């Protein structure tokens, strides 16, 4: 007859019409989900809400879990609400799921015992839905869990009694684990929204999740928001222009919540006949401006509320009863005012409790508590409990505290912050940074990012510059405009930073990094810049190359990784080499800088006053052709001493060119990086001439080649020469056999210059090694690692090797295989 | 980063380079697996090592278990080692298995408790491989179990506590059972090598194995072995030729272990400047020649070693410690000499124990122990424990004892055998043969094969000829040249054998059997030769037919089975019939001897002095056309009395021809085998004429025809004739119905000649039987089986049948259906 499934879709469609889905909607108006602004979704390329659980391009395996992550206040909930509306309307997943259930984490009781009644409680008023029929069929139901990080009370991931069978009642935390792990109602599809910081407590439940990141609004959508928010286009234009002119506030407003806070304040200024001026620069300033603007016209009850918020955070309470309001002196006065204003809501979805409009607001209020004039009111305790899931990580409580603790304060609630208290806290906050800044560890506690966002908020020179003294090495990751804004601010004020590592995330290949590179080049302490494995295309390298020509750079070491740089960029690299007399080490490996790029690079390398000493051209798609220019550089330049060119196609016909010039008596080559070049015995006579002539050559790296016995014999003849000064010889994957052990024995016996000789996976067997063991006792000069890498020997050889280590202590490393 | 799988692949490639994979390699040289000689592999057509675990041509089912069987020293291990090398090199199963684990059974502790650490212990020195990750994934791993029959200690197949879950520890015997049965680490692939004798203790674990037999070297491969073994072509040629001239030693060298022991002894004769002469004829001769040659130059410690070997076999010990050597007086003298020579090895694969170079050698030493001058030194005990898995079956200990117990002994250790002891044993060995020879049973104890191999080794006329007196019937299976050599020798010396059955295995259709057939035809006791179901094509039949013409044959009965003989061979069969006046019974059924072949066969059958009495032409693709020649044979020959021609197409139009001549009053036909000929009622008037005319006809077999009531009625008219002498009438599948019961009742009532009348699956029902029950009481002459085959009746009929049996005792078999 009447199919509940249809009744449920009607319920969902009609229910989720409001954006907030809570009261105090500026006179209880309808905000309309029709105003939904599209979010930028990136998968780990863009992703849509459609096809989230579908198989991808290979193996054709299904997806059971998709997790949405991002910053707070970015519409994770709103995206879920749009999804529910589109599903109910029959436009989204209309051919995939029979039922869609939404479970908010805020309302979940973690410590109480219940059966899986979530499918009843989250749906229609009808107390008897067909749970035992179609609604229990696996794979036909889609669930969404909103706010994993908002789960209150104790929580654990490693629970024996997981609880399967939806019919049985168990603790709420346990029940959630079983559903997330797909042990309860298996094959069900589940969407989870969470802050990245809480992923560490979720990853154990997910096993193999699909990862989707939610990004903020683009400039195009920022304008759209104002025009949809303000019904009068003239107001939308004024509101948009005002904020657009404020680069910092505009950027922060990329976060939908910040945009909302700002738009609401401007609307109120309009209604009140005010100038609509707004000078906020920090996240704190946005929250302080909004709160004081709304209460100023109330303010008398700020204490009772801040105490409530602090008690709420400490005791893991988000949803409050009338008793909790009364216990803080909040009754029949400010509560009503708070509900009239966009500050608090009374939760009108057929329930009986009160709540803050946002968790960032509750944390903001708690932050204010610690500065006014009641769980503790001790910032030491606040900071110590930062690294905890149960307390909600307290990211904003502390970050707002940083911004709030200042001297440059005015009226509008900012005068209610006690001076002595703020001063005592300021000192504690700086010490906190020192302790965490020195902790180079990966965890939920600050990852050397949050410390900088906190310092950005506390935009004061004395405090900020002192904090920077605890960051001699900075390792950070930038994904948006606000991150670069914070990074540039913080690094600009660093006078004691020696090295910086910058990770770049989908924002790349553009001028977006100019605002940071421009700053780095003016640093008087930065020596090493690490840009490894960042997709910065030629345009990114060009911006860097422009900044690397600044006379005040002081940068001595520049490292690149799998950036995909093209041969074209060698034009700009050469321009840097020709004028930057400070650069010593330049690693251009793992790029597409083919023979042409090298031809151009060599222009800078041969340039007068070019002081580059170490050059890595490893894995640069090079052939033997480039050896003509590289050989010219080594001969021409007095500064090049280290050259690595392996993982290319510089075979015997190529190295012969390098050798012709490398052998020059005036050659300054110290390390010859002929690793994976595919060399054989043919060029070994050329190497012999180099080793016996160039007395500055101390290290050979010949791993990856196929020299054979003939090749090593020819090299030995060179190494046996009186004028050979080679100290380190690496012979691992050189395809040598036991037949050459006689030449290696001769080398060990007669060589005087070698200090390290490492033999790797060669077919020397027991004969070669046993022979060496005896030879090495005959007044040998070899004191370093013998090699023996990836080898298996018999008992007697193993005994001889261990014996050698004990009988001749001057040999530091025999390196037995095990 | 670094994948263990790759590190392991490297380990396996570097490890398995030697053939022996043990020391004492003639100066510790490298034998090189590169010298591997291809083995002949036959599946139960040739098979390759590739695709062993793949599905075949139907059902597309996977193979989890593959079992390799063959002679001791046939290269089961070396094949396994080559497999590992080819896999590690990425040429064999490179796209099927990620890991390959080799577990030797010799090193397995059956009685101790352990987890499945075999995946750690069998690999590289690294103590912490990723067992809990990729290495525990089912179906991605191939295991090889080498030497099931070498498992020491107690063992059982029917164990409740099989032990699943690789993480849990249990007894080694139990652990192996679970892995073999695929209960532990299920869906894994396992290759098992074992001696055929031990299959009986493995079959319970395998359930549904793929069977591959390993055969020895061909003549061409033997040449290659010598030319690869001896680096000097001149020496390889002289060495090969020496052996080629020795037919018996040459034949034995089909086993890699035999060609090895022969080549090794010769190499030493070469180095020592000797004549290189070798006169060995038996396996024992080769083993003692080798051992004595090596020790003669030592011999003083033969006692202590033989005692050790005997103690080892008795107490199930293969791997010995220094304590076991010392306890037998073996210390700092001969042990070193034994390790220098190819006799003993000290197991140098990072271990601490000693072992015999070959298991057949350890058993050889034990065999000598019993003859010298300490577990027992009682041959009675040795022989009694032959039929035991735990003791290793003791096949060679006893077989070598047979060869060693002789009078024709010389120096070179053969003089260390005590005369009195050998004489006492010789008597016990002969009695042992008597006891086992009379035991016509299938088991691990001698299957009437090993007894003959033992007698071959003991090549002495008195002992051997006496042994033959216990084999009046010989049933043997020959698969190789050495089997024919032994069979020929043994049967040649049989003076009291009445019948011989020969199974021929892939060796067929060739002259390979000539060496045996030539001997059988000279036997003065052999009467019956059974060659059933052997693929001996016309060439095989021709060789037989040549030997069947020998005047001393004395063969009276020759039986053929599904041999696939062609009509062409009837020419040679006829040649035998025309001159062999002794042959009485010739069964040519289940062949392709169609009408043409019969036309030719009939030439011999009609030949003067052809005494063949019983001829079977059943299932010979015959039609009614052949009846013209068969009828001529029956009329022409005075000797043919029994003719079976069913399972052909000799329908009514055919039998009418046979009847025209069979009815002749001078006809000597006694049994008319017209079974499955497709006859009906039409020819029954012709059969009637035969019955009433030929008084020598006593048996009719009409099963398979479709006569109906009319057909049997017509036969009854013949049977009711005063001159009909038929005694036995078989009427089973004749398609008769209840309507004929009155003619059968008339037949029973009036027939005087019948003694047996068997009615089978005819629709006679309860009425027919009830009628017969009463008729049979009226002074009936029917005393034999009434039939009632595949019939079902009601209560009253059953009662009448049982009553009949009791009331009229002269009726031997009522044959109630149940
Ligand atoms: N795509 C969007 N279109 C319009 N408004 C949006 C959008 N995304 C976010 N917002 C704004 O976000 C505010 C609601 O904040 P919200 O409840 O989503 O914070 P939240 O982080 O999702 O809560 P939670 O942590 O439980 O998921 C509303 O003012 C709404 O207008
Ligand atoms: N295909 C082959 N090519 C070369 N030599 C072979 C080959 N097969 C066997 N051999 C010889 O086998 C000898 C080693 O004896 P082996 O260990 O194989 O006896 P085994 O019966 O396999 O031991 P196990 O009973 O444990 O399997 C070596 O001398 C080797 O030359
Ligand atoms: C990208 C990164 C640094 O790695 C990260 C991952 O997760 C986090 S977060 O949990 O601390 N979220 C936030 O800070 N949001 C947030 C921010 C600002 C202002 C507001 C909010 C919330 C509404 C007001 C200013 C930029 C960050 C940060
Ligand atoms: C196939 C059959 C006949 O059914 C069978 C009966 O017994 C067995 S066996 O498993 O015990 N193997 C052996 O005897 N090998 C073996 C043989 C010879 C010489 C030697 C060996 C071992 C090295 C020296 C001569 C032929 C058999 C198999």
């Amino acid at each position: 007859k009447k199919d509940y499934r249809k009744k449920y879709r009607k319920y969902v469609r009609s229910r989720f019409q409001c954006i907030e889905d809570r009261n105090a909607r500026l006179g209880e108006s309808v905000s309309l989900n029709k105003r939904y602004t599209r979010l930028r979704l990136i998968k780990e390329s863009p992703i849509k809400m459609e096809l989230l659980f579908d198989p991808d391009d290979e193996h054709s395996e299904p997806v059971h879990t998709v997790v949405f992550q991002g910053a707070a206040g970015i519409g994770k909930t709103i995206l879920a609400r749009k999804m529910m509306l589109d599903w109910a309307s029959g436009t989204l997943y209309q051919d995939r799921f029979d039922y869609l259930f939404y479970i908010h984490c805020r309302e979940v009781s973690l410590v109480t015992q219940r059966s899986l009644g979530d499918l009843i409680m989250s749906c229609c008023p009808d107390p008897n839905p067909p749970i035992h029929k179609i609604v229990r069929k696996p794979s036909r139901i889609l669930f969404l869990m909103d706010g994993f990080d908002e789960l209150q009370g104790a929580f654990d991931e490693h629970i024996g009694p997981l609880c399967t069978d939806w019919q049985k009642a168990e603790r709420g935390d346990i029940l959630l684990s079983s559903l997330i792990r797909k042990k309860l109602l298996p094959e069900a599809s589940l969407l989870i929204t969470t802050r990245p910081v809480a992923l560490e407590k979720l990853q154990h439940l997910l096993d193999h999740p699909r990862h989707v990141e939610i990004l903020g609004f683009s400039e195009a959508k920022r304008k759209e928001y104002f025009f949809k928010y303000f019904s009068d286009e003239a107001q939308a234009r004024a509101a948009f222009s005002l904020i657009q002119e404020n680069e910092v506030l505009f950027t922060m407003c990329f976060i939908p919540l910040v945009c909302w806070i700002v738009c609401t304040g401007l609307k109120q200024q309009m209604e009140s006949g005010k100038s609509l001026a707004q000078t906020s620069k920090t996240t704190t300033a946005v929250y302080v401006f909004f709160l004081s603007s709304l209460l100023q016209p109330l303010c008398a009850h700020l204490w009772g509320l801040c105490s409530l918020a602090a008690d709420g955070i400490w005791n893991q309470k988000i949803l409050f009863e009338e008793s909790d309001l009364r216990n803080h002196g909040l009754q029949k006065a400010d509560v009503s005012a708070f509900l009239r204003m966009n500050l608090f809501q009374k939760e009108v979805d057929c329930e009986k409790f009160y709540s803050f409009i946002h968790m960032t607001f509750q944390e903001f209020f708690a932050a204010m508590y610690y500065l006014l004039e009641l769980p503790s009111r001790d910032v030491t305790v606040l900071l110590e409990n930062y690294g905890k899931f149960e307390k909600g990580y307290l990211i904003f409580v502390v970050r707002f505290l940083f911004g709030l603790v200042n001297q440059e304060r005015t009226s509008y609630l900012e005068k209610k912050l006690s001076c002595k208290i703020s001063q005592q806290i300021r000192l504690e906050l700086l010490k906190w940074i020192e302790v965490k800044a020195k902790a180079k560890k990966l965890q939920i506690q600050p990852s050397q990012l949050e410390l900088f966002y906190c310092l950005y908020e506390m935009q004061e020179e004395d405090f900020v510059q002192r904090a920077m003294d605890y960051f001699p090495k900075i390792e950070i990751n930038l994904s948006t405009r606000m991150d670069h804004m914070v990074s540039s601010f913080c690094i600009e004020n660093c006078h004691r930073v020696e090295s910086l590592s910058l990770g770049f995330l989908h924002n790349l290949t553009s001028s977006f990094c100019r605002g940071l590179f421009s700053v780095l080049s003016t640093s008087q302490s930065l020596t090493e810049l690490d840009l490894s494995d960042n997709s910065l295309g030629d345009p990114g390298m060009r911006v860097l190359c422009e900044t690397l020509q600044h006379p005040g750079c002081n940068i001595r070491r520049l490292w690149l990784g799998r950036c995909g740089l093209s041969h074209e960029c060698c034009f700009d690299i050469s321009l840097v080499l020709s004028s930057n007399q400070k650069l010593v080490e330049l690693d251009l490996s793992d790029n597409a800088l083919g023979d042409f790029g090298i031809r151009l690079l060599c222009v800078g390398l041969k340039h007068l006053l070019c002081n580059l000493k170490k050059l890595w051209l490893v894995s640069c798609c090079l052939t033997s052709a480039c050896c003509q220019d590289l050989a010219s550089v080594l001969s021409t330049s007095h500064s090049l001493t280290r050259l690595y060119v392996g993982e290319n196609a510089l075979g015997d016909s190529g190295v012969a060119i390098l050798c012709e010039k490398a052998k020059n008596p005036q050659c300054n080559l110290q390390k010859l990086g002929l690793v994976n070049s595919g060399l054989t015995s043919v060029c070994c006579s050329a190497l012999s001439s180099v080793l016996s002539t160039n007395q500055n050559l101390t290290h050979l790296y010949l791993r990856g080649n196929t020299l054979g016995d003939k090749g090593i014999k020819l090299l030995c003849e060179g190494l046996l020469h009186p004028d050979c000064k080679l100290q380190v010889l690496e012979l691992d994957n050189c395809n040598l056999t036991s037949h050459c052990c006689w030449d290696l024995s001769t080398l060990l016996t007669s060589s005087q210059s070698l200090r390290k000789l490492s033999l790797g996976n060669n077919d020397l067997g027991d004969l070669g090694v046993m022979m060496f063991c005896e030879v090495l006792k005959q007044q040998s000069c070899l004191l370093q690692n013998l090699g023996l890498s990836e080898m298996y020997f018999n008992y007697e050889t193993k005994s001889a090797l261990e014996t050698l280590q004990e009988e001749k202590p001057e040999l530091t490393v025999v390196f037995e295989p095990s």
